[PDB]
């Protein structure tokens, strides 16, 4: 059996340094480090973290006066981070940059009291921080994430409007949504094309091309990563069955049974480490030497604050 990986596949630039900053501190002042959410959406660096003394919580009310508290890298809303400021904490922000720049533009919007759409996935802690930059009562702030959504929505004064989006999203779902958008509303202001980062569109884009070859794609990435969750989408609607699994412990042998060629891929939160357990436990049952797929080159590193090193 063939395997192929896709490339580029793994760790972007923000989730690289989420973890960084979260460890380093750790490094600095010793367990525990709080961390509002899970620093990135995987199991294994979220476990690792853990038995490290990580302590993730959800709210701020969860975190004791004097301790250091990280944000996620999903990033927070102002209500979380004027809590936060509020209380006693040193606080160290693993915002993503490519997150915290669209958060400043729903800023600017909200300061505006100008609306604005944000194209997202309800319940996501990216859309909670994102929606939740925006307080103006005199504007408004809405989420859709589909064109039915569009085709409900009414708001104040469609010749003040502007979108946003999710980072992570189906760069073809989205490119959907904003049509639908400029068809509704045509004096909406927005990116050139969407807020979705580089890191997404690149193992989107590398994913069409490893489904092109392979008769089956694992990604690995955990339930609750956004954009390991479009890689696998992506992929069973090329017809191809399309499995999100953590570790290779979830690799079942019929997915692969008599399959000739399988692909591998990873979310923007998946160690290394994972995909390389993956592919020792694709070879246990009959791949051979791993391919990897000629891909569009990363080359952006985004460094820990200084505070951190
Ligand atoms: C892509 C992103 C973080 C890296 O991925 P994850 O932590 O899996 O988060 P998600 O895709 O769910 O937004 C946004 F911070
Ligand atoms: S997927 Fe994109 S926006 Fe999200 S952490 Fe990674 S580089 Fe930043």
């Amino acid at each position: 059996m063939q395997i192929l990986l896709a490339n580029p596949r793994g760790f972007c630039a923000g989730v690289d340094r989420a973890i960084s900053i979260v460890e380093n501190a750790l490094a600095i002042y010793g367990a525990p480090i709080y961390v509002r959410h899970e620093v990135v959406h995987n199991r294994y660096v979220v476990d690792s973290l853990r038995e490290r003394g990580a302590i993730f919580i959800e709210q701020i009310s969860e975190v004791p006066d004097g301790a250091i508290l990280i944000f996620s890298a999903h990033g927070v809303s102002q209500a979380v981070r004027n809590e936060a400021k509020s209380r006693d904490l040193t606080v160290f922000d693993a915002t993503c940059p490519l997150v915290t720049k669209v958060h400043m533009e729903v800023a600017r919007a909200s300061r505006r009291g100008e609306e604005s759409i944000l194209i997202g996935h309800a319940g996501h802690p990216e859309v909670e921080g994102t929606m939740g930059q925006y307080s103006n009562p005199e504007g408004g702030m809405y989420l859709v994430e589909s064109p039915d959504d569009v085709w409900k929505l009414t708001v104040k004064n469609e010749e003040k409007l502007s979108f946003m989006t999710q980072t992570t999203l189906s760069v073809d779902d989205t490119s959907d949504v904003i049509d639908a958008l400029r068809k509704r509303f045509p004096k909406i202001v927005g990116p050139r094309k969407d807020d979705i980062c580089y890191a997404t569109t690149n193992r989107q884009e590398a994913v069409r091309a490893l489904a092109e070859q392979a008769e089956v794609v694992l990604v690995v990435g955990s339930k609750n990563s956004s954009n390991s969750n479009r890689l696998a989408e992506l992929a069973q609607r090329m017809g191809k069955r399309a499995f999100l699994i953590d570790d290779a412990k979830d690799i079942q042998e019929e997915w692969v049974k008599e399959v000739k060629c399988v692909g591998v891929t990873a979310g923007a939160s998946a160690p290394d480490i994972l995909v390389q357990n993956v592919v020792a436990r694709l070879q246990q049952l009959g791949g051979g030497e791993a391919i990897p797929l000629e891909g569009r080159e990363e080359n952006i590193v985004f460094e820990v604050p200084k505070e951190l090193r």
